[PDB]
């Protein structure tokens, strides 16, 4: 028996199915429920018989998606909540259950696996930053938005820019002042999420000491992992901290 | 006789009415054309004699308002346009007319005071960076969220954050890692902008060498200026570019 593990995210849902402990047999990200569907379908065949996730999407949303799983697989889904605790970290938010969920799995995994102080940094449609002491202490963390946000923004919600995915796509290849609006566009929010991970570098440098460990993840971790050489970078991070909050078989 | 000039950017429009050849006696930032009529009109009436402007808005709704400023004083309203030289500065966009008006009066301004290499951030409800080489060439630049911008996206994003005004402005009172969305959304934001404007000085000192004039204006610069203590912040730059673009009398 296979378990079905989701991320659901406010723009995206990221999905993938492990044979035994940990092992990815299949996955994807969809863009709406439909999409996630037709996904599931089409790898309907594996013999998928546990469900876990968690989500950031209203309690009503996730609600009618957990309903919607339990129809296209054998399953009782088990489904992350809030806590002041999980395997050894404390949640530092005043209000714990304030705490976005992603957030919360990402860093609580990055302690388990470190044992020391650490700096987690999601880049992805929106961009979090979070801190943990060596003891274990979450000290607290940062929400702005990632590339995704920021071009939507400014492409469909501004008068004069606009360029198609092709020449953004191209206008990466180089972060020195653009001499078009998809350059001056891609680059300098670029620069801006490159610069927001420096600025987390130095936070993490005086509250954590110059030995903290460093874990990146996201699909737009790969964009700034070079100003990092020893960071991590683990794309299924929030799913490490998603076994740790609905632990299995 | 005095002038009404005005910036007219995607969110805001910002007005002032000088005396003689740049004194300015009043002005104001308007949220719409009601607004602006009503900021005009609500004060003691001043002897405005002509009227430039510069906008970044449609060609219509540009029309739209200058009819009535048109109607509102006996002037002839002088809309800046595009161009790929002025007062000895070259445009550097591959496409001329591609390059939003407000950055190139604003990069225009900066040489045309300097008279060497420049740096220019606008921090306001976008921010846009430019540089321009000592011999008044225009290299190009960027274009990214301001803050106004980036509170916007993500509240569109989820409904997960909302807060207040007044939460927002404590939670600006330090950039450690937060314990509260307010204080998560706000800093990262920050952060994200002030690691955008060292982001920029790292180019520049590359581009252009480490004695570069640097010119800050918007109404945000105030919350970066500290990362650049001999940085020039001129508030109305922008507006000494229109004089370039718009003589008059
Ligand atoms: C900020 C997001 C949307 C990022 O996925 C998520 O972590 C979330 O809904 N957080 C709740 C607000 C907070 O974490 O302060
Ligand atoms: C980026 C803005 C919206 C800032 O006001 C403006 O400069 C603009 O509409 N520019 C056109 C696109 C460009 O400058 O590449």
């Amino acid at each position: 028996s296979m378990i079905l593990e989701l991320d659901c995210g406010n723009s995206l849902i990221k999905w993938r199915v492990i044979e035994g402990a940990a092992r990815s047999v299949a996955g994807g990200l969809a863009e709406s429920d439909d999409a996630l569907v037709e996904q599931l379908t089409s790898q309907q065949a594996l013999p998928v018989r546990a469900c876990r996730l968690v989500s950031v999407r209203s309690e009503q949303e996730t609600s009618q998606l957990v309903a919607r799983l339990e129809q296209l697989f054998p399953v009782s889904a088990l489904v992350a909540s809030s806590g002041k605790q999980l395997a050894g970290v404390r949640n530092g938010y005043l209000d714990y259950q304030r705490l976005g969920l992603d957030r919360w799995l990402a860093l609580v995994a990055a302690h388990h696996l470190a044992k020391k102080a650490c700096l987690v940094i999601d880049l992805g449609t929106a961009v979090t930053s979070d801190l943990v002491a060596a003891d274990g202490v979450h000290l607290g963390g940062y929400i702005c938005p990632g590339m995704t946000l920021m071009r939507s923004q400014l492409r469909t919600h501004t008068r004069r820019i606009r360029y198609d995915d092709a020449e953004a796509r191209r206008a990466l290849a180089s972060l020195q002042p653009g001499q078009a609006t998809a350059e001056a566009v891609e680059r300098g929010c670029l620069l801006m999420l490159r610069g927001f991970v420096r600025e987390q570098y130095a936070m993490a440098c005086e509250l954590l000491g110059p030995d903290c460990e460093i874990f990146l993840t996201g699909g737009d971790a790969e964009l700034v992992r070079d100003e990092l050489a020893g960071a991590r970078i683990m794309p299924d991070l929030v799913f490490v901290g998603l076994a740790l909050a609905c632990p299995i078989e």
